[PDB]
């Protein structure tokens, strides 16, 4: 039946507060390839988001890479929200500094 996806959320680099960096969502193992990704600062989705192509795997699925620029902050959330027809709801993931 329908894959659900795993979603990874994770910066290019180690975040430093007013260091401009690169947070990407990684986005795998989904089936059918229909899927609506967004990049979410305080919960509002960024407009400068990068996807790539959508890949298929051999293990029958597909994946997808969104990628933005971004400047972390002491107080500025990040996410990535993911709708996918193998969920009752969009999945969002936030960014874990924690990481």
């Amino acid at each position: 039946i329908q894959k659900t996806p795993q979603i990874q959320v994770y910066s290019r680099h180690p975040p430093e507060n007013g260091k401009p960096n690169i947070l990407n969502c990684y986005v795998t193992q989904f089936h059918p390839p229909h899927i609506e990704i967004q990049m979410l600062k305080n919960g509002k989705k960024i407009p400068k988001v990068e996807m790539s192509d959508m890949s298929f795997s051999k293990d029958w699925s597909f994946y997808i890479l969104a990628h933005t620029e971004f400047t972390p902050t002491e107080t500025d959330t990040y996410a990535c929200r993911v709708k996918h027809d193998s969920m009752a709801e969009p999945k969002t993931v936030y960014w874990d500094r924690d990481m």
